[PDB]
C-alpha cells in the first residue's frame, strides 16, 4: 500500500529515507520515549521507532515519536509532512497547503467499505483489555495522566447519519476502560457532542484510530468546513476513495490499516478529570486539572505488532506547529479569498509559537480597494476571527508582495518596521478566544473572549500608488551584474551545499 | 599599541584572529566594496579589508568593512565586538555590556595631551584635496550622496569648554570641501550645535575622526549621560588615559592614532542636500532626500596607508544593530535600575531589527513591590520612553527570571505566549518617537512623536506568588537522572561541536 495511505508503508518510507531511528533496546514509556521523542523535536533529528517498550503485551504496542515533525536540512524539511501526501520530499510548505487545500473545490470521493483489513488482526474484548496495564506514555513530567491520544483520529456522526467528523483532540487514560479529553468549542467534535446532548437519547458512538492513513491524520488536523466528512475530503485529495471497515461493537467505520482502533461512547452526561498537559504553546501548568469528557472503551482491535504514534509535544518544533498552525493557516488563506479579500498566501510562523498568521496581500488588488489600513483591518479581522479556522489564532499581520510569509525571519522583519503599534493595529474583544494560549487561560482577562489583533505591516503607498521604498539589503540595493560578479568571485577572494 | 586603543592594532588583530579577507585586487569604492560588505554581513563571514580601492590617491585611503560584525560560530560571534575592549573573544554579550556600563560607577580618567602622532603622517590644506575626487564609497544603489562617514567619530565641545562629545552620525560628500549629515534632536551633536546656535557668534569647531581607537568608537555609538566626556568615560573604562594630539586649524583634541582625520566647523546657520541612506532598519526611499546640517572641512591629516572603516548597513546583521541596539539596551539597563525598578538584564533582539528591547525583571524584587502589570508598564515605559537612551527603541518587552533576553528565540516565545495583545499593553504616543523607523518617518502618523510600547509578558502570578509552570520542553519536563542517560545514549541510540 503507499505511504500516504498506510501508516505502516509511512514507517517504511521514513526507514527508506533515513529518516528514522529503530531503537530495538528497551525503552520507558513513562517518560522515557518522550524525552527522547522531545530532544528529537528540538534539534529536527530521525524520527524514533520504539520497537522495545517496557511493558509491551500481546503486540501493545510499538510507538513512533514525531511523526509530523521538521527534518534538519533545509532541502528536504517538510519532508515528513510531504510523505504524509505522497509529495516529493523537498515539496515547499506552499506545495503542501495546496495539497490539502485542493479538495476544496473537488466533488468528495466516498469511502469504500471492505469486509475486513490489518487492524482486524487481534481483538480484546471488555474482559481481556485493561488500558491502565498498556504502556501508555507519559509525556511530561507533571502531566495529569497518561496519554495514549496524541496522535489517533477521533471518529464521531451527526444523529441523522449525514456528517462523520475525523478531528485531532487529546485523551488521557481515566481507568481501565475509560479515557477523558478535551472536547470544547468550536472543535467539530464538541459541535456534534452537542447535536447528541441535545437529542438527549443516547451517548455518542465513538472509534478512535491510532496509525491512520497519513493523508487522514492531515485532513483530521485541518479546520475543513462545518458539516464535510474528512473521509470524502481525503478521497478527493488523494484521487482514490479510502477503505474502511466497520466497527465490531457499533456501526462507524475505520480505516481498514488502522494500527489501533478503539472503539466505545463518548458520554453526554459524564466527565472525569483531564489534564494537565503539556501543550502546543510550550508550557504545562502544573496542578491544574479540570473536568474533561469521559469515553468508554468497549473493544481494541489491532495490527499484529501495532505502532502507537505519538506527538511529545511542547516548545518548538513538532505536530501542534507544523499541523495545527500551518493547516489553520491554510484555511484561513482560502477563507478570505472566498470573503473577496486580496490575500495570496498565508502561514503560522515558528517564531510566534503559531500564535500568529501573517497574510500576503496582492497589493495590485488592494490598490485598485481604494481603502485604508483601518477599513481593511477590520474587514479581515471580521473575517477570519468570526470563523472557526481563526480559533487558534490570535495575531494577524497583513505584509504586501515583497514578504515571504513562509520564512518567519522576514515576517519579523516586516512586522517590526512596517506596523506601528497602536495606530496601525486593531483589537478585537468580541470574538472568541483560544483559551490553551497561556495569556488566555493563566492570564489577566476572561479566557474565552478577546485578545486578538490585527497587525497592519502593509506600508501607506501600499494602499495608493505603490511600493515606495527598496530593501537595503545584498539583493536589492546593487545591480545584477553586480551581484553576480561579487558571487562568482567570492571564493576566488576568500570568503566561504543546498542539500547538506 | 594594543588593539582597543589603535584602529590599526585592532586590523592587524582581526588578521591573526582570521577574522580578515585582505583584498589586494582592485575593488571599485562606487558600490562594489560595500555589495562585499553586504554579503559579509548577511552571512556573518570574515570582515573585508580592500587594500588596492579604485581612486586611492596619496595613501587616501583603504577600506575596512564590517569593523563590528558578527562572526559566523556561536562560540565567538561576538568576537569582533570583543576585540573593541580586550575582552575574550568567545565573550558574551551581557560581559560586554558590563564592560561599556563599568565606568559609570568610575571616576573619569581625562585624556593625555601628546605633542604629535601617526595621524599627523600626512597633510592636506584647503588648496590640496577635494572630496569629491577621494574613493568614497557608494553603499547603496539609490544613496542620495557617496557616505564618507559611517564609522567615524565626530568630536564637538560646549562653548564653556566643560563637555566634548564623541559620536557617531552619518555624512555624506556635499562638495569638494563640504559633507552634509545628519544632526537631530535628541542626540548630544544636536544639543551641542543648539547651544552654538543659541550664543550665535560663530560655527561649532569641528573634528571627524575616522579609524579610531576601538573602545573609543564604542562609546561613540553609546548614550552615556549628557554632559560626559566620552574621552574621559573610555579612559575609566579601559584603565588608561586616552593619548591626544590638537587640531592643526582649531583646538579639539584628536586621537592620536586616527587613520583619517577632517578639521572644520559645522554651521549654525546653513544647510544641504542629505540622504536617502540605506538605513539600519533595512530600507531605503528613493528620492527621499530632505535638508541636512553641513560641515566644512578645512584640513585633512592622515596615518601613511590610512584605511577608513566602512559600514554597509541595512538588513541584519551590522554595526547598527550590534552597537546601536545592544549600546542602547546596555544604557536602558542601568537606567532602571538607577530608579529602582527590578531590570537585571537588557537585550535589543536582532528579529525586531533592535526596534524592541527585552527587559529581565527580578520577580522576588517585584513580588515584594506588590503591585499589577498596568502601574508597573507604565513606570517602566515613563522612565525609558521620557529618556534619550530610549529614543530608539519603540516596544518594551517585560519578561521574567527564566528567559534569557540575549537570546531572540527566548523573548520571541514570551512575548507570542505571554503578553495578551491590548489588555497587557500601554501604549505611549506623548513621548519622542525614533522617525527613521519606517512606520514613523514614512508611516501614518506624526513621524517624530508617539508609536511606543510596553509589551509586559510577565505572568499574573510573577506579580504575587511565583512562577506557577514549567516550560514543556527538553529541560524542565524531565528529571535530571533521565535527561542525561538520554545524552549519554543519544549517539549509541543512532541520533547525531561547540567551537565548529
Ligand atoms: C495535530 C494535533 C492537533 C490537535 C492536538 C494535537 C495534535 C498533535 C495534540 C498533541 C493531541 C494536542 C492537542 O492540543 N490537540 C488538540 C487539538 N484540537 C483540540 O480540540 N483538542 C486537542 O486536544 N488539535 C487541533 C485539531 O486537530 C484541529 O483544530 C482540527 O481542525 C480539529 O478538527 P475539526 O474539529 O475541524 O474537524
Ligand atoms: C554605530 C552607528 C551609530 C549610528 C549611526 C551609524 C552607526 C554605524 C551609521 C552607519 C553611520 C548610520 C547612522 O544612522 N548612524 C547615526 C547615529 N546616530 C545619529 O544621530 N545619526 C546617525 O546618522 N548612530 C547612533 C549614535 O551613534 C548613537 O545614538 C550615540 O548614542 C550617539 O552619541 P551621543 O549623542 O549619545 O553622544
Ligand atoms: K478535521
Ligand atoms: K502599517
Ligand atoms: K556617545
Ligand atoms: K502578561
Ligand atoms: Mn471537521
Ligand atoms: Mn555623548
Amino acid at each position: 500500500q503507499p505511504a500516504h495511505l498506510c501508516f505502516r508503508s509511512f514507517v517504511e518510507a521514513l526507514k527508506v529515507d533515513n529518516d528514522l531511528v529503530e531503537i530495538n533496546t528497551p525503552i520507558d514509556p513513562n517518560l522515557e520515549a518522550a524525552a527522547i521523542t522531545r530532544r528529537v523535536c528540538e534539534t529536527n533529528d530521525k524520527a524514533p521507532l520504539f520497537n522495545n517498550l517496557i511493558g509491551m503485551k500481546n503486540g501493545l504496542f510499538r510507538i513512533l515519536g514525531a511523526p509530523g515533525s521538521l527534518r534538519k536540512s533545509s532541502a528536504d524539511r517538510y519532508g515528513r509532512l510531504a510523505r504524509h501526501l505522497a509529495l516529493p520530499p523537498t515539496a515547499s510548505m506552499r506545495e503542501i497547503l495546496d495539497k490539502m487545500l485542493s479538495a476544496s473545490d473537488m466533488p468528495p470521493i466516498p469511502p469504500t467499505i471492505v469486509p475486513t483489513g490489518p487492524c482486524k488482526e487481534n481483538s480484546l474484548d471488555d474482559s481481556e483489555f485493561d488500558l491502565t496495564e498498556l504502556p501508555v506514555p507519559l509525556i511530561h513530567k507533571s502531566d495529569g495522566g497518561k496519554y495514549i491520544q496524541t496522535y489517533g483520529m477521533h471518529i464521531v456522526q451527526s444523529p441523522d447519519g449525514t456528517w462523520t467528523n475525523w478531528s485531532i483532540a487529546r485523551a488521557m487514560v481515566h481507568d481501565k476502560n475509560h479515557l477523558t479529553g478535551l472536547v470544547i468549542p468550536p472543535q467539530h467534535i464538541w459541535q456534534i457532542h452537542q447535536m447528541w446532548k441535545k437529542e438527549g437519547r443516547s451517548d455518542v458512538p465513538w472509534a478512535l484510530a491510532f496509525g491512520v492513513p497519513p493523508a487522514a491524520i492531515m485532513a483530521s488536523s485541518m479546520p475543513i468546513p462545518d458539516g464535510v466528512t474528512e473521509a470524502g475530503y481525503v478521497g478527493a485529495m488523494t484521487g482514490s476513495s479510502l477503505e474502511l471497515v466497520k466497527c465490531d461493537t457499533n456501526d462507524l467505520y475505520v480505516p481498514a490499516t488502522s494500527e489501533i482502533v478503539l472503539e466505545g461512547t463518548l458520554s453526554i452526561s459524564e466527565t472525569g478529570p483531564e489534564g494537565p498537559f503539556g501543550q502546543m504553546h510550550g508550557y504545562i501548568f502544573p496542578g491544574d486539572t479540570h473536568l474533561g469528557a469521559k469515553y468508554k472503551v468497549n473493544r481494541i482491535t489491532y495490527r499484529n505488532n501495532a505502532i502507537m504514534p505519538m506527538s511529545s509535544c511542547g516548545r518548538l518544533t513538532d505536530e501542534t506547529h507544523t499541523m495545527i498552525g500551518s493547516l489553520a493557516a491554510a484555511e484561513i488563506r482560502k477563507l478570505c479569498q472566498q470573503n473577496d479579500l486580496p490575500i495570496t498566501d498565508a502561514f503560522a510562523p515558528f517564531e510566534s509559537q503559531v500564535t500568529w498568521v501573517a497574510l500576503r496581500v496582492d497589493t495590485e488588488k488592494l490598490r485598485a480597494m481604494k481603502t485604508t489600513s483601518e477599513g481593511f483591518r477590520k474587514r479581515v479581522g471580521d473575517v477570519v476571527f468570526n470563523h472557526k479556522a481563526g480559533y487558534t489564532i490570535h495575531r494577524l499581520v497583513l505584509v504586501g508582495d515583497d514578504i515571504d510569509v513562509y520564512e518567519g525571519k522576514d515576517v519579523l522583519w516586516a512586522f517590526s518596521t512596517r506596523c506601528r503599534p497602536g495606530m496601525d493595529e486593531t483589537l478585537f474583544e468580541d470574538v472568541r478566544g483560544f483559551p490553551l494560549i497561556p495569556y488566555m487561560g493563566h492570564g489577566n482577562g476572561p479566557a474565552h473572549r478577546g485578545g486578538k489583533v490585527v497587525s497592519d505591516a502593509l506600508m501607506p503607498t501600499e494602499y495608493t500608488t505603490g511600493r515606495n521604498w527598496e530593501a537595503a539589503d545584498f539583493n536589492q540595493s546593487y545591480p545584477e551584474d553586480l551581484k553576480q560578479k561579487v558571487l562568482d568571485n567570492w571564493t576566488k577572494m576568500g570568503f566561504s551545499h543546498h542539500h547538506h
